[PDB]
């Protein structure tokens, strides 16, 4: 069987896409492609990376991208984030299955806050592999 495609989406593909992005390639690598994109692209959050930094993941090397429809085609999830990727998702291929996962945004708090929704986005990661 041929890797599957799940694609995060959020508002700005900054900090808890980039987060999903990082801990899917990781948790979920031997049998997804990752990826994930933003309504907006504001560049990957300073403070993300050093979430991820902490538990030996790096993803300085992470793109902030724009919603692309070749992607959200060929994605056999498409998962959304927060409430402005749900209600601003593109309309979606008949087929492709879609979740809310909802996350709290960590944009202008503490460093506490991206290592709280860091973990609670590894969670949802870790029980989606043993569904
Ligand atoms: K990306």
């Amino acid at each position: 069987m041929d890797k599957k495609t799940i694609y995060f989406i959020s508002t700005g593909n900054s900090a808890r896409s980039q987060m999903a992005e990082g801990w899917g390639k990781e948790i979920l690598g031997e049998g997804w492609n990752v990826y994930s994109a933003g309504i907006e692209t504001h560049g990957v959050n300073p403070k993300a990376i050093e979430a991820m930094k902490e538990v030996d993941i790096d993803i300085s090397n992470h793109t902030s991208d724009l919603i692309d429809n070749d992607i959200l085609k060929q994605s056999d999830l498409v998962v959304t984030l927060c409430s402005d990727a749900d209600n601003n998702c593109p309309i979606l291929p008949p087929n492709v299955k879609k979740e809310h996962w909802g996350f709290d945004d960590p944009a202008g708090k503490e460093w506490s806050e991206f290592q709280r929704v860091r973990d609670e986005i590894k969670l949802a990661i870790e029980k989606f592999k043993l569904r």
